Order: structure tokens, then C-alpha cells, then sequence
């Protein structure tokens, strides 16, 4: 996508991991090649540290879904709050 703070697990794409006919089908900075494969770094480090270039699946929590104990646990900028939900905004870019 358009750089390091936008997210995407590319493991699920159509046609199989990291394969892509756009830009949005990218992590992080990523693009898409003439042969429909991700190109480039998605962002540097990787995983990012807490804040817009961190990437987490909030969904696969093991507490459940946006479920957490931990502020690493949640997407992005978000932290966990006191009663164990992931809360406040990724901050991720939308593209
Ligand atoms: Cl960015
Ligand atoms: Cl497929
Ligand atoms: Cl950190």
C-alpha cells in the first residue's frame, strides 16, 4: 500500500500468499509487480514498534476477538483497557 503504516496480511490473498493485481493487496509500503507478486519492504522494523506501523490481527486474540491482556495484543496505536478490550484508534492509513 501507500507505506508503513498501512496494514495488510498478505498470507490470505486471492491466488495464494502474496500474490496481488493492486497496490491495497500489500503490506505496508509494498507494491504490485507486472507479475502479480508484492514487491519491496513493507516498513523497517518489521514488526513495527507500538503505534501506527505495528500490525495485529485483533480477531485471532486468545481471549477473543479484540480480546486482550496486553497492549501488543491490539492493532496499531490501541492499548488494552481495564476491562480487556483493545481500544482506541490503529491509526493505520486506509490505503
Ligand atoms: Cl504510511
Ligand atoms: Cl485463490
Ligand atoms: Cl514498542
Amino acid at each position: 500500500g501507500s507505506g508503513p503504516t498501512y496494514c495488510w496480511n498478505e498470507a490470505n490473498n486471492p491466488g495464494g500468499p502474496n500474490r496481488c493485481s493492486n497496490n491495497k493487496q500489500c503490506d505496508g509500503a509494498r507494491t504490485c509487480s507486472s507479475s502479480g507478486f508484492c514487491q519491496g519492504t513493507s516498513r523497517k522494523p518489521d514488526p513495527g514498534p507500538k503505534g501506527p506501523t505495528y500490525c495485529w490481527d485483533e480477531a485471532k486474540n486468545p481471549g477473543g476477538p479484540n480480546r486482550c491482556s496486553n497492549s501488543k495484543q491490539c492493532d496499531g496505536a490501541r492499548t488494552c483497557s481495564s476491562s480487556g478490550f483493545c481500544q482506541g484508534t490503529a491509526g493505520h492509513a486506509a490505503a
